[PDB]
């Protein structure tokens, strides 16, 4: 069966598809607001000395803190999610946060040289710039491997939407307190996706795409967990909280 998707669906899609053009600039012309980029000579992948230096991390922080408000606007766009106490929207966004940013910048990562290029050499950033932020391979291997991954569906952009929608309503995330209207927001959300494939998504990929997807959340959550535990470590750094940024400090602390 291939149901028709519904006008409330349409219009799901329809307000996905325009939060994400109003917070996702595909130009990165805001980029050069940010503190400047600074690659320091590491061909050694110096831990000892990307700590010391952590010269691409004030970049990076702002980099990420921007991206966390691009986020929390395209949240509050969600259908529904505004009918979620305040208390319940921040507990979403402060655990999906990462999550999120690590799916929407697959719109920037090119499976050319595997980079996140966002302009000129300035603003492209290898795993060599992300080790410069302090940040571990632990973290940026396997985050490398999930982009690919990603890439590879070759996802729809209201698929893309609509996956970022349902990673940030997530009934599962420690302290929701109403995980029942969450779940409610999430499956409307999650049966509009699976209804746009089954009638728009053309094979081979009219189904199992939707399985595929839904792993990628679970990559997801790993991916989650194991950036938590490199920005700990990354913390112990002396003078670290200076290079990043008060809602990065929050988001992670
Ligand atoms: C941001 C966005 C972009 C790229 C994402 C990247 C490339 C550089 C390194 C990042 C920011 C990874 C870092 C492991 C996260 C480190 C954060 C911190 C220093 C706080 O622990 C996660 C996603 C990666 C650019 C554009 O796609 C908007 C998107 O929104």
């Amino acid at each position: 069966l291939r149901p028709k998707l519904s006008e409330e669906q349409q219009r799901i899609i329809a307000i996905l598809l325009d939060a994400h053009h109003k917070t996702y600039d595909p130009t990165y012309s805001d980029f050069c607001q940010f503190r400047p980029p600074v690659r320091v000579n590491d061909g050694g992948g110096s831990v000892t000395l990307e700590l010391s230096q952590l010269s691409m991390l004030p970049h990076l922080a702002d980099l990420v803190s921007y991206s966390i408000q691009k986020v929390i606007g395209f949240a509050k766009m969600i259908p529904g999610f505004r009918d979620l106490t305040s208390e319940d929207q921040i507990v979403l966004l402060k655990s999906s946060a990462i999550e999120v940013i690590m799916l929407r910048s697959n719109e920037s990562f090119t499976m050319d040289d595997m980079s996140w290029t966002c302009g000129n050499q300035d603003y492209k950033y290898r795993v060599s710039d992300v080790t410069k932020a302090g940040q571990s391979l632990e973290l940026i291997e396997p985050l490398i491997k999930f982009q690919v991954g990603l890439k590879k569906l070759n996802l729809h952009e209201e698929e893309h939407v609509l996956l970022m929608a349902i990673c940030i309503v997530s009934p599962d995330r420690p302290g929701v307190q109403d995980a029942a209207l969450i779940e409610a927001i999430q499956d409307r959300l999650s049966n509009t996706l699976q209804t746009y494939i089954r009638c728009r998504h053309p094979p081979p990929g009219s189904h199992l795409l939707y399985a595929k997807m839904i792993q990628k959340l679970a990559d997801l959550r790993s991916l989650n967990e194991e950036h938590s535990k490199q920005y700990r470590c990354l913390s112990f750094q002396p003078e670290c909280s200076m290079k990043l940024t008060p809602l990065v400090l929050e988001v992670f602390g």
